[PDB]
C-alpha cells in the first residue's frame, strides 16, 4: 500500500489490487463487479499498485475516454513504470498526434482487411477444430484460443508459420510475465524481433502489414523506422491475449450452459447477438490515462501526473446501464459495453475480433455441439490490464461430434 496522496480525501480510498483482487475465485469479472457495490463511490483511490484512481461505473469511464485533454494515453497502464516505459503506437499517443498512425494502423487491420482475410479465418478455424474433435477433449485455451489469433497475424504481417512458437515464446514473456525480467527488457525482446523484418520490408516493400505500416505516410512525411517498430509491436499483441482469453471466457460459459449452447444451436441467426452479449458479460480490459493537469472530475480533486484506471470491463456490467448485468441474455435489448474502449482510441481490431469470435461459434457448435467442463477441474481466472483463464479443460463424446 503507498503512502496516500495528501491530495486524496481518506472518504474515497478503497484498495483494490487489479492484479490480485480478492474474490477472485468468484470469478474475475466479479471481483472486478465488488467496485460496484452500493457503498463504493463513483471514483475511488487505490493504494495498491504505487496508487491510482478507479473509475467504476460507465459514465464516468466513457467520460474520461472522451476528454483526452485532461486524460491521456501517454502512461496508460499501472503501475507507472510499466506505463512510463510503454509505448506503442497508437496506444501511447493522444490526438491530434494519434490520428495519422490510428489511419495507417487502420488500413491493415480495419474491415476491409477483414474481407480479404475472411476465407483464412473460416479455414483455419475448421482445420484447428477438426483436428480436436475425434479426441474427446482438449485444453481449449492452449489448443484453440491461442493458436487460431496467432496464426491469423502471421497471415496478415506476411510472416512464415515456423515464427509462430519463437513470437509466442517472446510475447509470453512480456504478456504473461514471472517476474524474471521487466516489461522494459521483454519489450526489447520483441522489438528485436520486429526490427529487422521491419528493415527488410522497407527496401523490399511487398503487401503484408508490415510492409505497409512500415512504408506508410505520417502528418505529411514518412514514417520512420522506429514508428514502424512500434505499430508493429501493437499489430501483434493487440488481438493475441484479448482474443485467447475472451474465446476461453466465452467457452467456459458455454460449456457450463448447455441451454445457451442448444439455443445457438437451434437458433443460428442469435449468433452475433450472442457474440455482443458475450463481449458485455466477459469483458476483459482494464486500462487507463495520466492526467495532464490538475482537474476537478464529478466533484473529485485530481492533481497532474496521477494516473486513473478506466477499466473498460466495468462499463456493461454497470446495473446503472444493463438491468441484471451477471445474467448472460442473448436477447437482451440495449446491449451497451466499452469492451472494445471509447473515444479516440476505440478498438481498430474489433471487427477481425468479432468475425473471429463469430466464426469460432459457429464452427465449434457445428462439429462439436455438446460438450462440458472436464469434471473436477477447477478452472482459475487471472486478473490484470487483459484479464484472463489459466487453463480450460473441455470434454465431450465423440459420438455425439459431426467432421464437417
Ligand atoms: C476481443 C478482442 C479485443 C479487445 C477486447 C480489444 C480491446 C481494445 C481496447 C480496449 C482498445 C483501446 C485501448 C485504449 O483506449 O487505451 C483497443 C485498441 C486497439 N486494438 Fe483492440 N481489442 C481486441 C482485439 C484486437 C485485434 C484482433 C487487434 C488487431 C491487431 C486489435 C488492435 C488494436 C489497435 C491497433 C488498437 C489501438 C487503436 C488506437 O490506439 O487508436 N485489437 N483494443
Ligand atoms: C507478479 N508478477 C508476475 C507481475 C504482476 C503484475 C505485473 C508485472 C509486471 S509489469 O507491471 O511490468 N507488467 C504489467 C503490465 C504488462 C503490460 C502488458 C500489455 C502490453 C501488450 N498489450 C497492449 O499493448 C494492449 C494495448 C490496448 C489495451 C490492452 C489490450 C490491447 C489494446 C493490447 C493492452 C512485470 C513483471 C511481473 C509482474
Ligand atoms: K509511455
Amino acid at each position: 500500500l503507498a503512502p496516500l496522496p495528501p491530495h486524496v480525501p481518506e472518504h474515497l480510498v478503497f484498495d483494490f489490487d487489479m492484479y490480485n483482487p480478492s474474490n477472485l475465485s468468484a470469478g474475475v469479472q466479479e471481483a472486478w463487479a465488488v467496485l460496484q457495490e452500493s457503498n463504493v463511490p463513483d471514483l475511488v483511490w487505490t493504494r495498491c499498485n504505487g496508487g491510482h484512481w478507479i473509475a467504476t461505473r460507465g459514465q464516468l469511464i466513457r467520460e474520461a475516454y472522451e476528454d483526452y485533454r485532461h486524460f491521456s494515453s501517454e502512461c496508460p497502464f499501472i503501475p507507472r513504470e510499466a506505463g512510463e516505459a510503454y509505448d506503442f503506437i497508437p496506444t501511447s499517443m493522444d490526438p491530434p498526434e494519434q490520428r495519422q498512425f490510428r489511419a495507417l494502423a487502420n488500413q491493415v487491420v480495419g474491415m476491409p482487411v477483414v474481407d480479404k482475410l475472411e476465407n483464412r479465418i473460416q479455414e483455419l478455424a475448421c482445420s484447428l477444430i477438426e483436428s480436436l474433435r475425434p479426441q474427446g477433449q482438449c485444453n481449449f485455451t492452449e489448443d484453440y484460443a491461442e493458436p487460431f489469433p496467432i496464426r491469423i497475424f502471421m497471415l496478415l504481417a506476411g510472416l512464415p508459420e515456423e515464427d509462430i512458437p519463437h513470437l509466442k515464446y517472446l510475447t509470453d514473456q512480456m504478456t504473461r510475465p514471472d517476474g524474471s525480467m521487466t516489461f522494459a527488457e521483454a519489450k526489447e525482446a520483441l522489438y528485436d524481433y520486429l526490427i529487422p523484418i521491419i528493415e527488410q520490408r522497407r527496401q523490399k516493400p511487398g503487401t503484408d502489414a508490415i510492409s505497409i505500416v512500415a512504408n506508410g505516410q505520417v502528418n505529411g512525411r514518412p514514417i520512420t523506422s522506429d514508428e514502424a517498430k512500434r505499430m508493429c509491436g501493437l499489430l501483434l499483441v493487440g488481438g493475441l491475449d484479448t482474443v485467447v482469453n475472451f474465446l476461453s471466457f466465452s467457452m467456459e460459459f458455454l460449456a457450463k450452459s448447455p441451454e445457451h449452447r442448444q439455443e445457438l444451436i437451434e437458433r443460428p441467426e442469435r449468433i452475433p447477438a450472442a457474440c455482443e452479449e458475450l463481449l458485455r458479460r466477459f469483458s476483459l480490459v482494464a486500462d487507463g490515462r495520466i492526467l495532464t493537469s490538475d482537474y476537478e472530475f464529478h466533484g473529485v480533486q485530481l492533481k497532474k501526473g496521477d494516473q486513473i484506471l478506466l477499466p473498460q470491463m466495468l462499463s456493461g456490467l454497470d446495473e446503472r446501464e444493463n438491468a441484471c448485468p451477471m445474467h448472460v441474455d442473448f436477447s437482451r435489448q440495449k446491449v451497451s459495453h466499452t469492451t472494445f474502449g471509447h473515444g479516440s482510441h476505440l478498438c481498430l481490431g474489433q471487427h477481425l475480433a468479432r468475425r473471429e469470435i463469430i466464426v469460432t461459434l459457429k464452427e465449434w457448435l457445428t462439429r462439436i455441439p455438446d460438450f462440458s467442463i472436464a469434471p473436477g477441474a477447477q478452472i482459475q481466472h487471472k486478473s490484470g490490464i487483459v484479464s484472463g483463464v489459466q487453463a480450460l479443460p473441455l470434454v465431450w463424446d465423440p459420438a455425439t461430434t459431426k467432421a464437417v
